[PDB]
RNA sequence: GAUUAUCGGAAGCAGUGCCUUCCAUAAUC
């Protein structure tokens, strides 16, 4: 079967017929210093090793990580399963339907044609109904697809926890759960054990298809963490610092793993925003292998203990469960950066500027000292003997004492950073302690919560703390006379505690002259003591309502007990509650789909029009017509654009053809499911810069005319009249953003081969993909220095026992003879492109 | 003008949110 085969062994002796590949027989002394990411990578590739998608030099390759890491070279991943947001599935979906419509047009079980992986398909008018019973369809006809609706009361992240499996089990084997994603928070995942990160529909499509994702082996950078963190230290300052470290760091491109003592101490939440925020420094993923913690949260998550235990059973089995507690299993990462968390320190800001930082413990101090100094933003010159002033005042009926620096609003907000529940549920447990303590915050202090929508409901509402943090005044969501009065009379600088870092200079009260921003529990803090002038360390909150004196450090709540609640209570609401709108949402056949012609988004292609189940040999392009001549750096929205459609489009006018007006017209991509409206928008950019026409303009020459036209016009007479059509680009082509159709376009357009100096990775591969011929000019050669006009007719000789990469022949009507490098780089792509694409190869592969 | 939108673009980091600002593109009023 599988060269590799040899490695394969029951997990459990009694259940013979569900096996796992253990890497642990494969060099140990290699494999057991690898990175556990690598790990994955090796399993993966082992485990789908078959002499053609997965070569056993690239099982070497990737186990021999510790070398090939240095040499810059691409070895195959293969992930378990993949992520559709929304409706980025679509072309997807349809394209697999038109593909078990041919088989069946072929003769051969429909039912055979299926994903490779198991396929998610999750959300978030009435404009896309349509499409979602088109999804739907998909989640009821096809293997291992599942759909999650939107009405699910839960959030995407969550849901994205939801449908993670860390270890599969299945096909009768045990192998560690990876994925991509066309999502935006997939790296999140990576939190929790499983690898994956976010890729275009094509790379989707691909693993699909069963293609696996071509990827330079990366380095890993390991970040070791270590010691105990200073108690006001928050999850927010960790994850910040560990952020904003590894962005200096530059690992740009790599692979980020965790490790040390010290990721004991970060919850799931916290290693799944850490590992989420890995674009910002750039980071492919950032890797915190499965451990206690994350089984322990994978029990509290609600999920059978029988599979958990499994899981876990599976990981030590193959050597892929961490004991961060033990040096001696450490992998030999590329580089190693480390963190001791008695380095952070809990910093406020202020007190004019987000920007002007203060440590917690020197509060009292700058603050004093921002009264010493002259107007500026920290100081604010008052007479260096007012710097005792203290005015008092009545509020309903008593008596208080207002004085320099006193706090006068107490305002705890959310911060987008994902770390904010923990952070929040910390505030909540300090203000529990704080009532169990008897402390209170004095009436006339305008004190608020906005904790904000999403999760932190859950760590609100399931610890119980909502009670406690109203109790010191802050429910949920102009300050008094006396105050104010106070203030200006007894000539006071007045101190506003803020908590969040969205739009702080639009929130300065005018009567305060001083504002800090804080963590929320900080908060909570400096409102109960009042004043910001004081040392927490000797001077103490308050005296108790019975005598004995309280200092913050008693009500304090440690990261430890936060994750306890929060593990204990937290996790487990939140997720049955999860687990009960999933029940209650899904209450909301047909093996073949049915199009409607009465449609607009969804429609069959042609693709496998004629699609025959014999082998079509290479067929030479002769003498065909230079669609497009193109400059340098040709993007993915060039070729395929995205945004709304103009009306002087020949999509517009397909439209415009079906009664539809400019209104319900919508963007190109939501009509990527119409391979009309997609093949017409193609090359429709309005920036879109052909030197046939010397001007940013969508359109074309038709040589045998003259008449300059949009590009699916032209290419529609020229298709029409059967041209040949060919195009002509320079450097770096097909750059950009993901776009479905980058591939699909120009082969619906009749485009059968692009000419570069200089192609993009994924474009030439979409290419490749769909059976367009990548065709790159030699070292040092092109349009101008060959001197071509695109205004020949042109001959691209195909021999036939082609091999990849090989210089091939372009012969002009002009007699003019040139070489040209024929980029299909391997004899999988030269298949593609003799079968005409990976789609016709997986239907042939699938009909017989 | 406002508003809304995009398989849009660029930038920004109290600090990465599918946030904010700007640009393009369109539709609604």
């Amino acid at each position: 079967s599988n060269p590799f085969a040899y490695l394969a062994e029951p997990l459990d002796p009694a259940q013979p017929g569900k096996k796992f590949f253990n890497l642990n027989k494969l060099d140990y002394s290699r494999y057991g210093r690898l990175p556990f990411s690598i790990r994955v990578l090796l399993e993966a590739a082992v485990r789908n090793c078959d002499k053609f998608l997965v070569k056993k030099e690239d099982i070497e390759n990737i186990l021999n990580w510790n070398v090939t890491q240095h040499m810059n070279i691409e070895v195959p991943f293969k992930p378990a399963r993949v992520i559709l947001q929304d409706f980025t599935g679509v072309p997807s979906v349809v394209d697999f339907a038109a593909m078990r419509d041919a088989v069946k047009k072929l003769g051969g079980d429909p039912e055979k044609i299926n994903p490779i992986c198991p396929v998610d398909l999750v959300i978030d008018f009435e404009r896309n109904r349509e499409r979602f019973e088109f999804l739907k369809w998909g989640s009821k006809a096809f293997r291992n697809m599942r759909i999650i609706p939107p009405g699910s009361g839960i959030i995407h992240q969550v849901n994205l926890e939801y449908l993670a499996r860390v270890v599969f089990d299945q096909d009768g084997y045990y192998y560690p759960d990876s994925l991509v994603g066309t999502d935006s928070h997939t790296t999140m995942i990576d939190g929790l054990g499983v690898l994956g990160w976010g890729v275009g529909g094509i790379e989707a499509e691909a693993v699909m298809l069963g293609q696996p994702i071509s990827m330079v082996l990366p380095q890993v950078i390991g970040y070791r963490l270590m010691g105990k963190p200073h108690p006001l230290v928050t999850s927010t300052d960790i994850v910040l610092t560990i952020t904003k470290h590894l962005r200096q760091v530059g690992v740009v491109g790599k692979f980020v793993e965790f490790f040390g003592p010290g990721v004991a101490q970060l919850s799931i939440a916290d290693r799944a925003t850490i590992a989420n925020m890995c674009p910002e420094y750039g980071a492919t993923a950032t890797f915190f292998p499965v451990d206690e913690v994350s089984i322990k949260y994978l029990v509290q998550t609600g999920r059978d203990e029988s599979k958990v235990k499994q899981i876990r059973k599976y990981l030590q089995a193959v050597g892929m469960f961490r004991d961060y507690s033990d040096p001696s299993q450490d992998p030999d990462f590329t580089q190693v950066v480390e963190l001791d968390l008695k380095t952070v320190v809990p910093c406020c800001s202020g007190p004019k500027r987000p920007q002007d930082k203060v440590a917690v413990s020197d509060m009292k101090k700058d603050f004093e000292s921002c009264l010493g100094a002259k107007q500026g933003f920290k100081g604010f010159q008052v007479a260096p003997d007012h710097h005792n002033d203290h005015k008092t005042f009545i509020y309903n009926d008593s008596e208080f004492t207002l004085s320099h620096g006193s706090v006068v609003i107490a305002a705890i907000t959310s911060s987008t950073n994902t770390s904010n529940p923990s952070v929040m549920l910390g505030a909540g447990l300090l203000a529990k302690k704080a009532v169990d303590a008897g402390l209170n915050v004095k009436p006339y202090v305008k004190t608020s919560l906005s904790p904000g929508s999403g999760v932190v409901t859950y760590y609100l509402r399931e610890s119980g703390v909502m009670p406690y943090l109203s109790q010191l005044g802050f429910d949920v969501v102009p300050l008094p006379e006396p105050v104010v009065e106070a203030i200006t009379q007894g000539d006071l600088v007045a101190v506003g505690v803020l908590s969040g870092n969205r739009n702080f200079e639009g929130r300065v009260h005018p009567n305060t002259r001083a504002n800090y921003l804080a963590s929320p529990p900080l908060v909570i803090a400096y409102a109960i003591a009042g004043t910001i002038r004081i040392d927490f360390e000797k001077e103490p909150l308050g005296t108790n309502a019975k005598g004995q004196q309280v200092f913050l450090r008693d009500i304090w709540p440690t990261r430890e007990e936060i994750q306890a609640v929060e593990r204990q209570y937290v996790i487990p609401g939140m997720f049955t509650e999860v687990y009960q709108k999933i029940e209650t949402v899904n209450a909301s056949s047909d093996k073949l789909y049915l199009w409607n012609p009465k449609s607009t988004y969804i429609k069959s292609p042609p693709f496998f029009e004629n699609l025959t189940l014999d082998l079509q040999p290479p067929k030479s392009i002769v003498d065909a017509y230079v669609l497009l001549n193109l400059g340098d750096s040709v993007t993915t929205d060039h070729i395929s654009p995205a945004g709304n459609i103009a009306r002087n489009s020949p999509a517009a006018r397909y439209l415009t053809n079906r009664g539809l007006t400019p209104r319900e017209f919508n963007s190109y991509g939501s009509r990527r499911g119409n391979d009309a409206i997609m093949a017409r928008g193609t090359f429709a950019n309005i920036r879109l810069l052909n030197r046939f026409l010397n001007k940013q303009a969508p359109q074309t020459i038709h040589l045998p005319s003259g008449e300059t036209l949009d590009v699916f016009d032209a290419a529609e007479r020229y298709q029409q009249e059967g041209h040949p059509l060919i195009v002509l680009a320079g450097k770096e082509y097909g750059s950009g953003s993901s776009r479905d159709w980058a591939a699909k376009g120009p082969f619906l357009l009749g485009i059968k081969a692009v000419l570069a100096e200089s192609y993009e990775r994924i474009h030439r591969s979409n290419l490749v993909g769909m059976g367009v011929i990548p065709l790159e000019y030699l070292p040092g050669e092109n349009a101008d220095s060959l001197g071509l006009t695109g205004r020949e007719r042109y001959t691209i000789i195909i021999p036939e026992n082609l091999t990849p990469r090989m210089h091939v022949q372009v012969k002009l009507d002009t007699g003019k003879t040139f070489q040209a490098v024929i980029r299909f780089d391997t004899d999988v792509e030269l298949t593609y492109f003799h079968n005409g694409g990976i789609l016709n190869y997986m239907i042939r592969k699938m009909a017989k």
